[PDB]
């Protein structure tokens, strides 16, 4: 401190090291919209083609679950089992579990359960993946010539693009939106019956005639002595053409005439699956879902992807176009540019509020160098702790400028104050002034960390979000205190010009400085006012109590949240037809959704990416989704043109015309968060009681939830209602009599109606699946079962009616399981008046009276909130103990520290005021904002209490006198920081366009918090000291008059 | 040594052997564990009113308690002091010989007459133009 | 009979097992008491 | 470098005509020329392999394909050249 | 076993390589395809990468390509090992 | 080998910068380093 | 890991001798160990 005051070049050396280290950091540092925040989750996916929901549950799901053990750090495990034939098991792990170890542990417990799953599932596969639902960029490929189907496009995407994109730098994953080609063999039962053959025969033939047969080699080891040649003997190899598959023989008639597959089935290249029809503005469309590689740059990857896509442009077939429905990058670019603009404009306002106050060009250049060193150096520490540049760490810095700026202003002011007060040369004045503020700054550093660090220690997901802000701010704050002790005392001593004793600049200039005269009266007006109302002190403490209770009422009636939504230039509507509905019935509705956005929202909507088959409630012909891309903000000016209004009028535009349920909404900030005021409930079968008994219990809870409209709202099941299904009984006895294989019966049915993956073949140098299934028109209605014949042992064809009967029944299209046992998931939210914890306690009460054997559990956000809500009072309890301990140490009393600790409510009352009046919400950006305001409130108070005591201890100045000196000589820098900070927050408060949701949340609370805190502490802190310091004995020294 | 990596490393090799083990073994479930040797604790389960047998209790523990305990982080291995229920078909050789039957015939029958059959769908995808109905086709389900 | 995973803490694992059993008990068949015939943990607690 | 590859086109047509099993002809050409790993045995207390392969002298030149016979459904033996075509191809043994 | 180089590349190698995307600290990849049906894909990682983590991340990605590979291959068994490249020593054995 | 070559220019540049900064910090003069820095090519010529 | 003064010996067939030959060698060692009671106690097969 005094060290570097005499060593300007040393101080310059450290500044340069911090600049280049922090400069190196920013240059090569990961950038993403958000950091990883959701606890690590691994998903086990499987498909049993043609299987019903019970078949998968009882055949795959239960089996895999029964084997997920001896795996470390498992939190819970949930699973779906659909009648689309798909199984999804999700395992969730403790925060900070290694996702790679978790995935390995899973993928090889599964590995030991493979031999227990059925063969069709085994050859279909079982996937294990990390479940991070955050896409960097969704690319879509269309055909503008209408020459190729989505199957045709999807294949080109796979065979000619997918691999190329996955090589690109920073590309973490590439998911194909659609199916590769597959050899499709569409069976005709009439033609099958005519030649007395079944699907079983078709399959056998393909396996025989499309295979790879190992042979040997000529002159193979061990050879004959004197062997001539060695070469591979090539036997049968996989077929390639659709034509070749046509030629394969099935049976030779008694008259020598041939029966080929060609004769009994249509043969063509087609989809591996047909559940999903994807479309872009009504056109057939394939795509790629790209995720950002861990550690990589979101911006650089986005450019690199587009550049690699540019290379392939001429190489495409006629009329094939690449289009971008989703890209996180535009929005991240705005986030980054708008935060830098804020930081840059902050320092510029520090220059102005410094100049038009101290009116000296070289004095104003000190913070202009001081803070950018701190900001550059903050990046270094981030890079050091593996952090990235993201929304949270960006708004972590803007949320902190008030503290860094203050450290620059405080150090400079004191020197300029000491010089204009005593008449010392710059070097000695800096030496003197630093002496006054040395203890203060090391104290505030210990104090400020004591309020920020504790929020890093929050558990779970939120704890991870707060960790971002916490480590960011502490790192910047601590650096600005180190800069204030090293560089800024050097810059005040080596480039500051002296001011002559008692100058104050009164008079002097004309065309530049006349405000000085006016400023010196207002400080006399404020020293007299404060001093005046120091007689009637006991009545001001009462007004303080109104500030506490007023804060308390606002703290309660302020709605709670996590992160504000943004206009991200993208949203989606979801489409829900009634159970049992067809692909075509949905596609009808989807087309109208597309039509609406393109006709009635022509100006705002760029495109509509309609997906038929995939919903969020589940999958099936039953459900679809329409993803909407917009023109960029520059084109959508009004508030009626932003996502908010568009979505609300969309729901409106669909509710009064439809037969199918159509929501419309936009994605949350982090695309995996809860509803803030909402819960996730899981009803569990803990005894024998079956599906039906569970449905009964759910229905009992849902009905009871409706009994309480004041506490819970739109509480509903997350799964799917029981639907009718067509059940076919094989009469084993009759099957045996006629002479038909019970196996032949099952596969002829299966392969026809459900499909069967027979082989692999090699399409244009690429391995692809071979599926045998019935032609569409022979597997539609129950009446079509009568087309299908099975061959009996004696070689004659028998219809199903001879050995089977059939009937309808209610089954489940989706069975759920929680932690092994059958579950039914129930969603819901706390009604307008109440909190989440309140609604939760009632649910537990409502569940406590369900039938014997029914249990419950909280999952997802409700499980998170449970195991990380027991900390918010406990942690900030430790904050205020440590803060007291630091202030006790900084001064020399167990009573003096109280005088600054009572400044806490002064900032909060303004923050709450502002957010309430703006109709905003208490959230993460608000919580951290509060902690910043409290920071300056303490920081301002610490110095005032300090200066007052320094006069009292060192100079013997009277209590009522010293406090008046302190408040007078510090009124200047308090007002300085505050005006620059408020005007630096100015654009953040009234903000439109991209990023404004967060921008407002940061600004609003911080602006209002500063306005009150500063235009309130200047009266209250001097009061606090006099009130506090009057509960101290007069025996040793009389606290009123001089001593030394 | 890192137990996680140890167990990883073994199993990479085990899978190389795995398919060479006889089916009967595989379908009995090869297990690869990182456990201590001695027991941490034994949890015992009884019936106070005697309203169930011990094979009754064993089935309960297996079917209602074991999996969650075994899934619990830090639980290295779990041994059941008893057995879970199974359908037990106690064959009679006189009665089998009577009807010209062998355990093979019995097994062949159970495999056919106790099965879960994926049976496809009515109005399944891809459908014809103008399909209105879509439902699951159910066939044979495991016996209970 | 339960065995510790290598490296796992004894008391924590024990705490979780009990806390697991706590969940299960209320759904037992009539008079299906759990009993604790062998536990190495109480010694560790008391001993320390 | 690019080795010659002796291609055998087993005529699925003429094979069924003669009565021979498609598998029977396959697993015979394999076991003769490529050898075949049948199952395991115990050598001095160690599990080792059991292989079946043709004697060296019957699997050295294209003309040796004649030497091998497959039993038909009736019971007669069928020579390979009754249901198999053969020619030369090209390609690499090591694709980098 | 028994498949030629072309058959094993586009059937095994190529399939594995496609899924060999999205793995931390990868420098480069190279692979070979044999006339003996052998395939070896080596992932060389960034200097000072944790090899045991590399191994895991690789095998996690492998096990996603596994289903898509032939039944013969899957049952022949696919290894994932930190590799060297050259021999420390060759220990020889003779009879005197 | 390519890495070794390509990295080198950056290596010397930052090494020279560091030495300069060290000398500036230790000997408070800003020009003391300048002189001693000009002595680099006098040694390098020998290595070459 | 460890009893007062106990050891854990492993006899090994290194020439493909077989179970029955190994058994004879075990018995020879066990009988030899009994002849030395002033050095070892309870020298037993751990097997069946």
């Amino acid at each position: 401190p005094n060290f570097f005051i005499d060593r300007p070049i040393f101080a310059w050396v450290i500044a340069i090291i911090i600049m280049l280290a922090g400069g190196l950091a920013i240059l090569k540092l990961p950038v993403a919209q958000y950091p990883t925040i959701a606890p690590p989750a691994v998903t086990i996916s499987a498909s049993y083609p043609g299987a019903d929901a019970k078949t998968v549950q009882d055949t795959v799901t239960q089996v895999i679950e029964q084997n997920m053990n001896g795996i470390d750090n498992l939190m819970y495990m949930s699973s779906n089992s659909d009648s689309t034939g798909t199984v999804q098991i999700t395992l969730t792990f403790e925060s900070g579990t290694d996702a790679d170890i978790a995935q390995v542990q899973v993928q090889n417990k599964l590995q030991l359960a493979m031999p227990l799953l059925p063969q069709e599932v085994q050859q279909q596969g079982v996937s294990v993946e990390k479940s991070s639902s955050s896409f960097l960029m969704v690319v879509g490929v269309i055909n503008t010539d209408g020459t190729m189907t989505q199957e045709d496009i999807s294949d080109y995407v796979a065979a000619n693009m997918k691999d190329a994109i996955s090589r690109t730098s920073g590309v973490g994953d590439v998911q194909l939106f659609g199916s590769q080609y597959a050899m499709r063999i569409w069976m005709n039962p009439n033609e099958l019956n005519k030649f007395q053959l079944t699907p079983v025969d078709v399959i056998t033939a393909i396996k025989a005639q499309n295979a790879q047969v190992a042979a040997g080699q000529l002159g193979g080891t061990p050879p004959v002595k004197g062997q001539q040649l060695n070469a591979s003997i090539i036997a049968q190899t996989r077929l390639t053409s659709t034509e070749e598959f046509g030629k394969i023989l099935l049976k030779v008639n008694q008259d020598g005439s041939r029966v080929l597959l060609r004769d009994v089935a249509k043969i063509e290249l087609g989809g591996e699956n047909y559940d999903i029809i994807a479309e872009f503005n009504g056109q057939p469309a394939s795509g790629l879902g790209i995720k950002l590689a861990t550690g990589a740059n979101a911006l650089d990857t986005a450019a690199a992807i587009r550049a690699e896509l540019a290379k392939m442009e001429p190489f495409f077939p006629s009329g094939l176009k690449i289009v971008y429905p989703y890209d996180t990058t535009p929005f991240v670019k705005i986030s980054i540019h708008e935060v830098v603009k804020t930081l840059v404009e902050a320092i510029i306002l520090v220059f102005l509020v410094m100049y038009l106050f101290l009116q000296n060009f070289r004095a104003t250049l000190i913070p202009t160098i001081a803070v950018p060193v701190v900001l550059l150096g903050t990046f270094a520490v981030l890079a050091a702790f593996g952090f990235s540049i993201n929304t949270l760490t960006m708004f972590g810095m803007v949320l902190a400028i008030g503290l860094l700026v203050d450290d620059a202003i405080v150090v400079v002011e004191n020197v300029e104050r000491v010089m204009a007060e005593e008449g010392l040369p710059p070097k000695e004045a800096t030496r003197k002034s630093m002496g006054q503020i040395q203890g203060a700054l090391v104290g505030i550093a210990m104090v400020l960390s004591a309020v920020f660090v504790p929020m890093a220690f929050f558990g779970g997901s939120t704890g991870a979000i707060y960790r971002q802000f916490s480590i960011t701010i502490v790192s910047a704050m601590a650096l600005s205190v180190l800069v204030a002790l090293i560089l800024t005392p050097a810059l005040c001593a080596t480039m500051l010009k002296p001011i002559a004793k008692g100058d104050h600049g009164e008079g002097k200039k004309g065309f530049f400085g006349w405000f000085n005269r006016m400023f010196e009266k207002s400080t006399h007006h404020y020293t007299d006012s404060v001093g005046g109302i120091l007689r009637s002190t006991g009545r001001y403490l009462v007004l303080y109590l109104i500030i506490v209770v007023g804060m308390a009422y606002l703290f309660v009636r302020l709605p709670s949240s996590f992160l504000p939504d943004e206009d991200q230039g993208v949203f989606m509507t979801m489409v829900q037809l009634p159970a049992g509905a067809t692909q075509e019935r949905t596609q009808k509705v989807l087309n109208e959704v597309t039509h609406y956005y393109l006709t009635k929202e022509k100006n705002n909507v760029e495109s509509v990416f309609a997906v038929n088959g995939f919903g969020f409630a589940g999958r099936g012909q039953n459900t679809g989704i329409a993803f909407v891309s917009l023109k960029d903000w520059a084109d959508r000016p009004g508030e009626e043109n932003k996502v908010e209004a568009i979505t609300m009028r969309a729901t409106r535009a669909f509710s009064q015309i439809k037969d199918a349920m159509v929501f419309a909404f936009n994605l949350p900030a982090i695309v995996e968060l809860g509803t803030a005021t909402g819960f996730d409930f899981e009803l569990i079968d803990q005894a024998g009681l079956g599906h039906e008994k569970l449905t009964q219990a759910r229905n009992q809870l849902l009905a009871e939830a409706a009994k309480h409209p004041d506490m819970l709202t739109s509480v509903r099941p997350n799964g799917l209602e029981d639907t009718p299904q067509f059940k076919i009984d094989i009469d084993q006895e009759k099957a045996q009599a006629l002479g038909v294989s019970i196996n032949d019966i099952n596969t002829t049915l299966g392969a026809a109606w459900g499909g069967s993956y027979v082989n692999d073949f090699i399409d244009r140098g690429r391995v692809k699946k071979v599926y045998v299934m019935s032609e569409a028109k022979y597997r539609m209605l129950p009446d079509d079962i009568g087309d299908w014949y099975v061959r009996a042992a004696d070689g004659q064809m028998v219809p199903f009616s001879a050995f089977s009967s059939s009937r309808w029944e209610y089954g489940s299209p989706r069975l759920e399981r929680y932690n092994g046992l059958p579950s039914m998931e129930i969603l819901g939210q706390a009604a307008p008046g109440k909190s989440t914890g309140e609604a939760m306690e009632l649910m537990e009460q409502l569940a406590s009276k369900l039938p014997t054997g029914v249990g419950y559990d909280w999952t997802g956000m409700s499980y998170q909130e449970r195991l990380s809500g027991n900390q918010a009072p406990s942690l900030y309890a430790i904050s205020l103990i440590v803060v007291f301990l630091c202030l006790a140490a900084l001064y020399e009393s167990w009573s003096i520290p109280f005088s600054v600790m009572l400044v806490v409510p002064l900032g909060v009352i303004g923050a709450l005021l502002a957010a309430t009046f703006r109709g905003l919400t208490n959230d993460v950006y608000f919580q951290v904002g509060l902690l910043t305001t409290i920071g300056l409130s303490a920081k301002n108070a610490i110095l005032i209490v300090e200066f007052a005591k320094d006069l009292m201890d060192k100079e013997g100045k009277g209590l009522i006198e010293a406090t008046l000196d302190a408040v007078r000589m510090r009124l200047r820098p308090i007002l300085m920081t505050s005006l620059a900070f408020i005007l630096g927050v100015m654009p953040l408060v009234i903000s439109t366009g991209a990023g404004s949701g967060a921008q407002n949340a940061v600004g609003t609370g911080v602006m209002g918090g500063m306005v009150t805190a500063t235009v309130l502490a200047i009266f209250f802190v001097p009061v606090f000291f006099v009130v506090v310091r009057r509960r101290f004995s007069r025996k040793n020294e009389d606290i009123e008059h001089s001593h030394t």
